[PDB]
């Protein structure tokens, strides 16, 4: 059962130009607030050499407020739960693959996560950590062959002003059969909290809120 | 001067799968509210082989609500004005490129319009006619080199539920140096209201709202 | 009839970044052998302002040495004749859509062309006409809902060696039944013999041969 | 030092859709010729529920016949070497990222090869098991930041003829510096010579040769 507090325990296995890497993190958040916070360990292939800031959205649509008129894919998924696919398609052709295969046991969700990225430019934003933070987006959710994608014109904010983008398609997929939303929104806002020097241990938010647009 | 309403006239000239058209339209509108309104004729082309909708986004930045906080690039734009470029890229291969050129004279907004589409399958629900009407969106506002793109994930509604996808990039170019808006957001919904049974007659509206996220 | 050397006389109207401009042309060319040549003129919006590299490939796969194992979906299509529509995706965002309508008169090919671009960046290689010329290519040709699609990779080269990338997608529209031909490949190098300062003056030469792949 | 005939070992890891695999491969080739051949064996994972095509052209540019007069980045990287990361995006949305470490032991070249495969739908022609081959293509090969990229136009042949394209981007990386090419060309093809009813068990052949165009 998903209660009004519940805990996140996870790992990242990943390849990215070329570096392998493991992160673990433990968090814990609010499903029905649509707030969540963790903690992330990187386990193998410290020092990063790419920008944190591709992982983080990767770092559960279940933390997310959904309000009565939407059905909420997410909670009506569980006890048996969901995974996710997701390919981020960024400006300058970097490339990654994700997924996560989340389950449910006790008080706590478990999260089995790839990550995979190719093609970033060696002088590019990610290769040389010049992101600051994603802004804030909206994610726009639609059923196609029922189950569900979202997709989101995401943007980093570089040093010295200026963005660079990446679009995101997920494809989210319920494990039972459950009932299917029409066309809505999620607006979403992510943030580092803290983290030390090399990224190697860093604190991350999420605030997700389901909408139905103008 | 830019007044609590305002006046709309424009001329389309296109060639979509190459069928020539040219649309005339006149209205109203409050850019302070951010909403318009304005009824289009079918001056040229009739009766249009294709769906109308692919070109209602095309029928002014001026009519949307900005908070205080958010320079307001269209408003501070006049008396010179301004113009914007569009492309729109489908997930079916179709794409459209679009311009306006928007001048003010007096209480109206005169809007000089380029529209052209290629590459639309034969049976795909442009050329046979199968939208509803565009889903409600958000459009992501930016500096790039000096000027504001917005980016959107749009999405036609189809017969049967089920969704097209499309998406937008637009260029909008001050002509005279304004304030320039850091990212955020313009959530828009647009409405065929009524028309005839070829789409020679339509009236059309429009609400859009920027804002900061979540 | 299509002889062994052929006419040519075009007309292309059309505008990038805001710019109106008409060039009208005239050469001739040898449809079997697949060569052709053509003098070009800037009739209005002289000086262009962006590289003129980007029209080129605009200015009749008539002109193409098909050998006798793949069928010629453009000659067989005449006296009849044909149309073309195509967008050029360049890796900076930059869009174009452009159109030709071909007919047969005499021994002349007549070309009724629209070509429109936007969202070039202001200090991209198109607007600061930094191309030199196209890389030869090969365009992959197939069936899709019973008319011919081209796909290409094409590439221009900088000044300064380097390249900027460019996605074509034409679909060729015959105006009558041709037997269809199986997937097969063009090769296409394409060449500005000699021009003028401002490209008001632009001989323009291109080679084509069909062929099967390895 | 590379010989006239050499030896090929691989093993790939990967998940598409969801599905985790392991599959080794032995062979061997002619680098001079640009002829290879190899048998492959699912080592974990079967039955693959997904065409086996996809993964076909991640199971090394050394086997590339190349003329005098274009530097073979390939050949003129070992003994050190090279790796290589591509994004594969099919045009249903079907995006794949791979990855190949290629060391040079002996005789025998050894791939340590990643595939990871996201938003395939359900009912395309990956996951329903309708690919017949990859026509012969095209690579076009060009330096950017100092490595080689390809990009590709590829094209499955589906049952009941019809076809299913992709978009290859591969960043070719050498492990020291040598002679960079100019814009050139690779023309591939490759078969699957035989396989048992869940490709288990494939025998697959690739020929390339390199060349400047028209």
């Amino acid at each position: 059962v998903i209660k009004s507090d519940m805990k996140i325990k996870l790992r990242m296995e990943g390849t990215v130009n070329g570096h392998k890497f493991v992160i673990e993190g433990e968090g814990e958040g609010k499903p029905y607030e649509g707030t969540q916070t963790m903690n992330l360990k990187v386990k193998e292939g410290a020092p990063l050499p790419f920008a944190y800031d591709i992982l983080t959205t990767v770092f559960n649509r279940v933390f997310a407020k959904y309000p009565k008129h939407i059905p909420d894919y997410f909670k009506q998924s569980f006890p048996e739960g969901y995974s996710w696919e997701r390919s981020m398609t960024f400006e300058d052709g970097g490339i990654c693959t994700a997924r996560n295969d989340i389950t449910l046991e006790g008080d706590c969700f478990f999260n089995e996560i790839r990550f995979d990225g190719v093609n970033f430019p060696p002088n590019g934003p990610v290769m040389q950590k010049k992101t600051l933070k994603w802004e804030p987006s909206t994610e726009k959710m639609y059923v196609r062959d029922g189950v569900l994608t979202g997709d989101i014109n995401m943007a980093l904010l570089l040093e010295g002003g200026g963005h660079y983008r990446c679009d995101f398609k997920t494809t989210y997929k319920a494990k039972k059969g459950v009932q299917l939303p029409d066309y809505h929104f999620v607006d979403h806002c992510i943030e580092i909290l803290s983290h030390d020097k090399d990224y190697n241990n860093v604190k991350l938010y999420e605030h997700a809120v389901a909408h139905s647009g103008l």
